[PDB]
């Protein structure tokens, strides 16, 4: 089979991660999907001239068991940490997600990108420099994304599989 990416979006409900994840699946944008439903996606694509596959888990938080949290974790290999830039608890959340993570891993090597969405929105109350400052301390890209308007989706998904490669290369 092609290679594959197995990749996690997270964050705080509301922030975006159905919305990304259909604007890179079916490459539009959905005002309205149930903030209660998790599902797996995949999705062919070329990546740096790579056809690959792409498994794209869609999270909704707590799980049924916490032991369906930490599967999902333990099979993905690059997570997406998605807040939203005009929601200030979204970006505090981060942390909870980074730590829980590595936690479940237990690995201080664990790809990620973090994503700060709805770039569309004027309205904004976390800064870039912000978010960079955010990425920088965990070594990871920062890319800012709209899934309204599709700048950054592609970028944001396609990153994270380049940094899944750098992990895997070693
Ligand atoms: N303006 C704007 N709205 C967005 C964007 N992404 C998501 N939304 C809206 O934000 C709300 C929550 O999005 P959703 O994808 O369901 O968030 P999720 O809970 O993280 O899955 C929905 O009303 C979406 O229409 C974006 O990039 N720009
Ligand atoms: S689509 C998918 C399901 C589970 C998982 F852990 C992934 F990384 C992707
Ligand atoms: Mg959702």
């Amino acid at each position: 089979g092609m290679t594959e990416y197995k990749l996690v979006v997270v964050g705080a409900v509301g922030v975006g991660k159905s919305a990304l994840t259909i604007q890179l699946i079916q490459n539009h944008f959905v005002d309205e999907y149930d903030p209660t439903i998790e599902d797996c996606y995949r999705k062919q694509v070329v990546i740096d001239g790579e056809t690959c596959l792409l498994d794209i888990l869609d999270t909704a938080g707590q799980e049924e068991y916490s032991a369906m949290r930490d599967q999902y974790m333990r099979t993905g290999e690059g997570f997406l940490c998605v807040f939203a830039i005009n929601n200030t608890k979204s970006f505090e959340d981060i942390h909870h997600y980074r730590e829980q993570i590595k936690r479940v891993k237990d690995s201080e090597d664990v790809p990620m990108v973090l994503v700060g969405n709805k770039s569309d929105l004027p309205s904004r109350t976390v800064d870039t420099k912000q978010a960079q400052d955010l990425a920088r301390s965990y070594g990871i890209p920062f890319i800012e994304t709209s899934a309204k308007t599709r700048q950054g989706v592609d970028d944001a998904f396609y990153t994270l599989v380049r940094e899944i490669r750098k992990h895997k290369e070693k």
